[PDB]
Order: structure tokens, then sequence, then C-alpha cells
């Protein structure tokens, strides 16, 4: 399941594309200075990229002004339905809260939004329990009369014991039953339910390496202020680097068949 | 940085094979499959120790002549402090049982051995705990006029609920404060307490993620390897494989890990 | 930690409640007369009952929650699963119940908290039972912020992941969770779901329940035990809830009779 | 159901207590803690047996048993200690990451003397009935009995640094033809939780067990809430009046899961 999203393709087998945005709060004019800072970094690796606002009126201007400006598709979380519409409007991309995963009203009223949906998988499903959640979505937008290569199957991580989460690398291979291309969220699966970002390069190289169509990661744009006590973010500045290590990984893996398939 | 017969093994250096196989053949098919490995593993340049499939006295002998006719460094489980003498004479490499990770007398009978030692993380271990197993050791060791760089810190999985492990990737990079080189158990990692699709997926996770060393089991017959059989790559698929990994580990460690710098 | 509930109190510090129902809908005539069985074995035992609605998973539905009130007395529960069916089934139940995965959708939470009725609050299976305070503190200011009293509230446990398909009872959870001034609720049916054919369970968390000291107790019973088999609901059988019932009890006085020691 | 030194223990039994205490106490001061958990369960008519708390170790255990005129329990490590430890000792007791070493269970198996077998905090609850069933072939082929096991429940992984004590393999382990015990003193350690101990042991009780494992504080004075997970001396007496009271309640019919 290789679908189209914005003006490039996404899948297993096209390049990994990004998701990224901010840890913290910028006013506007410096939220699209970060835009345009991730937008280079990637334009020079040729990594596909997806803006995600850090923040609901306002934020949501903002995240237009950073489409029109910039020319970058863009993401934003929805936490109820009634935002879906407001929120439709705007952004290219809608991701739904990983525990709202099973709340058919919301999930299916984001499917047939018109806009195409990553679905975080929440962190009490098993990894063969999103088929189930992909099939109905795709049921309600069929009902709608929208195309059905729509939908995106995030890995968030899943609960283990109190107060942490782990990230089965085996999810980013089982998802793959659900023909729709599977986004590994690197900043949320190191939460414990900040102070962990020492993490967020070592899962974003596992999850790469293991296989996925996108990745998605939060970064610091102040660097000064960027602590190891902080958010589970990336330093703006450090991004680049690290983004070069996924693009060698991915092409590696991707350069001939998985083996778990063949 | 730590030396290991003919090469020198860690996360500065490229990743070693640990791998034997899934089932136990004939003493003349258990040196031909050690022979097809040997060569898989010189024509890719990746550092090789084969493992025993008899892991008694008769086992010990064709482990003898695997030795004797192709020089390969011989690595075995050892199950109580007796075995150690009546193996630690023929193997090169000990290697101790999870569960025994804190039974200290025996894994200080491993220490004293004069052999070096793959010390296995219990599956009820977090990873901050292989630090005072490690250190014991060591003492163990010293305390007997061996030299201290003789031990492996070595991931098999986590207690995951009834019947399932996890591998958590953040072990892996955790356990570097051992000053230990890391190695990562695929085979077991994958273990229901019918996984065989998992240890390609696990490797190549772990790998990126950066070990000092990977152990995989084969299968050499891969006429009669099938889904619902041992948790071990086919011998034929073994050489594609290692290709992969050599990509992904020289990829990892082109330049530091970025998580150093956090 | 008490609490007013309707025509009895509720609490840590009063016999225990139980909410019940059936694990399978019936027809109005068998609804009504289950219903009015339940109410019989609970009035000869003299545990406080409220009726769990089985129409949660439309309008008919309600017209028979209607019929089982009008005609037998009883305090009803529902499920709730959005905003939209708070005010749907305010003319009929006395008691909203919250799905486990919905404990922290803020505006769903505040919308029952406001509604007028008390609510049952699942906590998910992905918190830890420190993280139930929270959730009942702000019930609290959206109850205090509509005018409404904040003693309106209850803390259910149904269970945490536990690995894949897997949910385990920590009876820790049951006491800690007393630290949100709440009745804590035990939801023995849920409890050892596998996210059917776990019921030979319901009764061990049930009495395990009971003696760590709960205020209430759910458990769906199942109205034709002969179609009743091991690999069907959570469910105990009908004719088997009588006997289940007085071991409770027993359990129950004896807990209670005494200060819990783990408060020495 | 099976013979335990002096009385019969099983399901369908009151349960038993083992016993002993958080810290090392003198000679004496370990004859007069055992002698004062004596007199406090037979007051309570529950059966009770002392763990205690290597030459000098089994020395003291054999003037308590002496003495006190009761059985006693001790953990074996190793096969090289079990002929000295089960000289001395009524019932062994193997530590649970040691369940499926089966040499080592297997040598306890043929001591002569039962035992009292962990599961590891590693094993799903089914896991023990292929541990007892060998230890019991074991038992066979050495020409003593095969009703001696014990399946002690001792908690369960649970994330990293906890453990969960999972009231459904009370029931399960059933299956086992054997007693099963219930340690509520390890079920709560984090791998200062003294508040659970009471909640474990009357979840447990109520579950339904043979027996039931507790450590307790000999010195109330200094037993804190930040000590070990242990009930105080001074307070084991109205516990375990709850405990024989919840275990009377569910003992009186049969276990309705029985059906």
């Amino acid at each position: 399941g290789s679908m189209k999203l914005y003006d490039f393709e996404v899948g297993l087998d096209q390049p990994f594309f990004l998701i990224a945005g901010t840890c913290v709060v910028e006013s506007e004019q410096m939220t699209i200075d970060t835009a345009g800072r991730l937008k280079e970094i990637c334009a020079k690796l040729n990594v596909p990229f997806i803006y995600k606002s850090s923040y609901m009126d306002e934020g949501l201007r903002i995240l237009g002004e950073v489409k029109r400006q910039l020319g970058l598709p863009v993401l934003t979380d929805v936490h109820s339905i009634d935002e879906i519409e407001q929120v439709a409007s705007v952004v290219d991309v809608l991701q739904t809260p990983a525990f709202l995963c099973r709340q058919t009203d919301f999930i299916h009223a984001c499917a047939r939004s018109g806009k195409p949906v990553n679905i975080k998988k929440g962190q009490f499903l098993a990894p063969h329990d999103m088929k189930n959640v992909i099939d109905k979505a795709r049921e309600a937008a069929r009902e709608a009369g929208l195309s059905e290569d729509r939908f995106m199957a995030c890995e968030r991580g899943v609960s283990f014991g109190y107060n942490n989460l782990v990230s089965d690398m085996r999810s980013l291979a089982i998802m793959r039953e659900t023909s729709a291309p599977v986004v590994f969220d690197a900043t949320h699966s190191v939460q414990l339910p900040g102070g962990q970002r020492e993490f967020v390069p070592v899962l974003a190289r596992a999850a790469v390496a293991t296989g996925v169509a996108g990745l998605f990661m939060e970064t610091h744009p102040n660097p000064a202020e960027a602590k190891s006590d902080g958010p589970n973010a990336v330093p703006l500045n450090r991004m680049g680097a690290l983004l070069e290590t996924l693009v060698t990984l991915d092409q590696a893996v991707k350069r001939h068949p998985f083996l778990e398939n063949d």
C-alpha cells in the first residue's frame, strides 16, 4: 500500500518521509523560520517533508501561513469530532490521538473528512489490531465516496508495566498487513507516561532499519536552551546529521526486498 | 575495544557474528554446515564465531573436529559449574543462560575459567542492572589474576506479559555503560517462552541501534525450514541478510552515535 | 470518601454495592423478568443494587429501561460513548459510566461531570493507579464550575495492559485509588477480558477485589446459563449469582469489620 | 492435598502460614520471635512453619525446631547445599529464578524432604504444571511419594523494576494438583512497600490458596514504612484473624469457578 500524499508518494517501497515540528511554541514569525530551516535541511537530502503544528484558531491560522509561505504540506492532531471540519479545511493530513484509535465515531469522522489520516495505534493495542481499525476507516471512506488509500498506521509505543512505553520493532513489520504505510513516532515512543531525548536517535535508527514509510520526530529550535532534561526533541542543528544516517539506513534496507517477506 | 582471538570487538569495531544451527546434524554434516558459514562470513569479511548445536562428550569431540578442520573460534552455552572445566577445556568463548545472570557462584566460575564470557541478561532485569553483573564478574577475574576485558553483555529480550519477550532497543544503548561489548541475540529475542520472520527484523533494528555483536541461529535444510519451524534464518539466505547487516553497521559507525552528544 | 447514591450511601466504609446487568440482550419481557430476579437476589441478601443496561453494547432500549424503572424502581446505570449520548440517556438513567479509554478525553468526561448525574469513571488500561486522582479532580472542577456538588464520582478499576491481548488486575490499585477520595469500584467482567472465554476468573477476581476493600463491584450475569459456555462472555450464570454474592457479602463484612491494616 | 510435617495442607484445608523475620536476630531473639509467632498462630489454630532469617544459620534453625517443636523451612541455592540443608529442615524452598534449572529442582525432589517450588517471575502460571510433573517423575524414580511439592506464587515481571500479583495464577496453578502458596512479601518487592503486604494477603486468601508466606518485623519500634516489606510482629495476630475469617468464608462452599 503505497499511496499519494501531497505531491509525493509514500510507502514501504518508497524513500521514507519525515514529519517534524517543534517541541516549543514560537511566535508566528519564528514558527515560519523554523519550518523554513527544516524545509532546507530535508530539501538538501531529498527527504520528503511534512510540517507538524506546535499546537486553536490561531494555531491553525499560522499553519495556514506555513503552508502558504513555504509551500509545505502540514499536519495536525485533531482531538474531537467537532474540530474536524475546521482543521481539515486548513491542513493536508489529520493525525488522531492514540487513545482514540477505537473511538469509531471519531476515527470515521476523520476518515470521511476528505483529507488523509495518520492513525496512531493506541498503547493498549496489539499490532494485529490495527488491521481492523484501518479496514473500518476504509469502509467509512468508501461510504463517503472517498478513495480508500488515504490512511497510515502510526506506531507510538505500547504500555510496558507502569509509566513506560516500549517500542516493539515487530509491530512495524506486522502492521504491513494493513496495506497502509507505517509511520514510526520516535518522539512519543520514548516518552514516559521529557528527559529521554537520548533515545530518539536510537529508536529512529532502529525503526528505519526495520523498514517504514515514514518517521515523526520533534525538534528543538533553540539548541542554546535544549537540555537533556527537556523535551524528547532532537536539537534542530543536529537534525541534518541524523537524517543523513537515516537516509543511508533506509536506502540499505529498501535496496532489496525485506527478507522476512522473501 | 576488547581483543577476542583473531579480531577486536566493540561498539567501535565492525560487528561480529555468532551463529550455529537450530538442529543437531550428523558429525559430517555439522562440519559441512560450519564450513558453509565460515565461507559466507569470509566473503563479506564478517568476523565469525561458531556456536555448538549440542548445548555431551560426543558433542565436544565433534566441536574439536570443527576447530581442527576449520580453525573457527567456538562458543558454547554452559549450564553449571561442572560443565565449565569439561567445556572451557575445548571451547573459546563461554556463554551463560540468561536466567543464571545473578547466580554469582556460577557467573564467577565462568569469569575465572580463563576464557572470555558472553553473559546473557536475564529476561527479568532492567538494562541498568547489567553494570553490576559485569562489574562483579570483572572483580572475580581480577581476583584470579586474569585480565578484566573478557566479558560481553548480551541482550536476549525482556518479559512482556505471558509467553512473549520484547526487544527494547534502548537496552542496547544503556548497556554501553558496562564498558563491555554489547551482543544482540536475535534468535532468542523472538522466541515465545514460529517467529523466524522477526529474526531479520530484530537483527536489522539491533545493528542500526549499534552493537558489538549479533547472534543468530541458521537452518541448514532450507527445503525443510518452514514459518512454523525454529526461529532460524535458512542457511541459503544468511549471505543476503549479512550483506544488509554489514551495510547498516558501517552506516551507523561512520560517525559517532548521535545520542553520545546528548 | 463516602457518597450518597440515590437510595443508599456508598464508600469504603459502607457495605459494597453491586452493579449488574446481562451479557446478552433479551426480549422486553425477559429483560423485565431478569431485572426483577436480580432485584430479588440482592434484596434477600441486602446488597445495594444498581441495574446496568444491556442495550449499551436506542430509543427502544431507552423505552425498555423506562419500563424497568417504572415497574421495579431500580436505579439504572449505562455506559455512554459520546457527548451526544449523555443528553439522550438523561430521562431514563441514574448513573453514567465512561469507557476506560476515554478517561483522559477531557471534553467528554467533563460533559459527564456536568450532566447532573453521578459518574462511574473507568480507569484506562494505559494508566497507573496514581493517575486516577487527577482524572477525578478534573471531573470535580467541571462539576464545581457547573454549580454541582463534587461528591458524585467513582473510580473504576478494569485492569491494566499486560503484554499483548491481556489485562492484569493489580490489587494494589484498589488501595492506591483511595487517595482520590472517591468510592472505588471493581469491574470483574472487563478485568478478565482478553483484549469472552475467561468467565472462570470473574468469581476469582471478585473475591480478591472485595477482600482487598472496595466500595462497589460490577459483574455481568448470563440469563441463560444452559447456553452459557466456558468460551462465552465473561459473566456469572444468573442461577449462581445468589451463592457468589453471599460469599462476597461475607468477605466484605470481614474486611470492613476492622480498619484496613495498610492504614495503620 | 498432602501431608506437611504434622498436618494436612491444600485447597480443601485451612491455610497454613510460613513466616520468618525480615532482619537477622541473635540466637536467643530468633528463638523468642519464633516463640511469639508460635503463640499467635496457636491461639488462632493456624498451622505454622518457621522460615529461617550457613553452618551457623542451620545450627540456630535446629534450635528453633527442637526447642519450640516447630517445623522449619529454608531456601536452598545449589545442589551442593541440599544434603546438608535437608538433614536439618522439614521443608526445602527453591529460589524462583531456579525454577527451570532441572538438575537443581530434581536434586531437591530426590532429597527426601518436601519442596516449596517458587514460580519464576518469568513464567506463565500454566508453566508450573510441567515443572511439578517433572519434579514428581524425579521423586518416583528415587522411590519417594509424588505428593511432596507445593507451587509458590511470588509475582511476575511487570515492565521494569516492578512485579504484579495476578490472582488468576492462584487458580490456574490448581491444575498442578499441588498446594498453592502465596508469597505476600516477595510479591510486593520492587526488583518500602509493606503497605501492600496486607492487601495482597487478603486478596490471595480470598482467591483461595493452601498457604501463605509473609515476613514479620520483630522490632515494631524500628519498623518503618521505608523498611522491609514486612508486617510488624505486634500486628500479625490482627492480620491473621482477618485472613482466617476470609479463608473460612471462601472454603465454606466450593469455589464457584470449580464449575
